[PDB]
C-alpha cells in the first residue's frame, strides 16, 4: 500500500 | 497494492 | 494490485 | 530494461 | 533498469 | 536503477 | 502504507 | 540508484 | 506509515 | 543513491 520499494 | 517494486 | 514489479 | 511496470 | 514500477 | 517505485 | 523504502 | 521510493 | 527508509 | 523515500 502507497509507494514501496524493497531490494 | 499502490506501487511496489521488489527486487 | 496497482503497478507492481518483482525481479 | 530489468523489470518495468508503468501504470 | 533494475526493477521500476511507476503509477 | 535498482529498485525503483514512483506513484 | 504512505512512501516505503527497504534495503 | 539503491532503493527508491518517491510518492 | 509515513515516509520509511530502511536500509 | 542508498536508500531514499520521498513522499
Amino acid at each position: 500500500t502507497g509507494v514501496t520499494a524493497v531490494a
